[PDB]
């Protein structure tokens, strides 16, 4: 219930579709909040029922460490959310690095895993977990800031199936296309090595499956390679200055078998309990 000619425009955020800063201003005066507006550009007819179930998805849901719905806006469905000022996570730890320690790295990481472990009460599969997706509020607190592949698993089933971000995807996702709390746990792993390697350029998952691959390789067998690499438990390797006991976890999170992968409860206890050795 956010009139359009009440939306000031401040800035562009970012790149399905571009988020924009902007003042709700329904009084036409020059007070009211900043708030972040997603919308679709060239919408299609699948796109729109999509970013419709989106906008229900993120309604569902009230938790500490997920970004805050705040209403649609019809001219064109505009999404209105809780701006969030420090950014992405990636963004802010690769500008803020040289006062982000271990012990913040996983105040961060529990959050995260407290965000997923509600998420997963409510039967929702992220699908694209990546610091790039998590947004930050202050110096203590991150939220996980996008559901824009999120799904809904079905009543009867533990798993759904369905350019895709590759170097965060489980195996059986790459391989079936089947999405499951398991595979958000494999991601998940993903996000923590992230972490620990501050986002150095040449660290990025991406940078180091294509040297593990051969940066010989292009378009379509790439793919195919991570596959085959993975299948030969192929890993990212430790980052440098990462514990011994946040590697494990990684490498556990990374397992080709689906089942033996941890639970975010055990996850979110096994960090907090790191955090206080430290
Ligand atoms: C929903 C929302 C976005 C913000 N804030 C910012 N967002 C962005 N980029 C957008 C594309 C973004 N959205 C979601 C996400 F997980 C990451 N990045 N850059 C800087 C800021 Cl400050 N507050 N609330």
């Amino acid at each position: 219930q956010f009139e359009e000619r009440h939306l000031k425009f401040l800035q562009q955020l970012g790149k399905f579709g571009s988020v924009e800063m902007c003042r709700y201003d329904p009084l036409q005066d020059n007070t009211g909040e900043v708030v972040a507006v997603k919308k679709l550009q060239h919408s299609t007819e699948e796109h729109l029922r999509d970013f419709e179930r989106e906008i229900e998805i993120l309604k569902s849901l009230q938790h500490d460490n997920i970004v805050k719905y705040k209403g649609v806006c019809y001219s064109n469905l505009k999404l209105i959310m809780e701006y969030l000022p420090y950014g992405s996570l990636r963004d802010y730890l690769q500008a803020h690095a040289e006062r982000i320690d271990h012990i913040k790295l996983l105040q961060y990481t529990s959050q995260i895993c407290k965000g997923m472990e509600y998420l997963g009460t409510k039967r929702y599969i992220h699908r694209d977990l990546a610091t790039r997706n998590i947004l930050v509020e202050n110096e203590n607190r991150v939220k996980i800031g996008d559901f824009g592949l999120t799904k809904v698993l079905p009543q009867d089933k533990e798993y759904y199936k369905v350019e895709s971000p590759i170097f965060w995807y489980a195996p059986e996702s790459l391989t079936e296309s089947k999405f499951s709390v398991a595979s958000d746990v494999w991601s998940f792993g993903v996000v923590l090595y992230e972490l620990f390697t501050y986002i150095e350029k040449s660290k990025s998952p991406p940078a180091e499956f294509m040297r593990m691959i051969g940066n010989d390789k292009q378009g379509q067998m790439i793919v195919f390679h991570l596959i085959e690499l993975l299948k030969n438990n192929g890993r990212l390797p430790r980052p440098d200055g990462c514990p011994d006991e946040i590697y494990m976890i990684m490498t556990e999170c990374w397992n080709n078998n689906v089942n033996q992968r941890p639970s975010f409860r055990d996850l979110a206890l096994r960090v907090d309990q790191i955090r206080d050795n430290m």
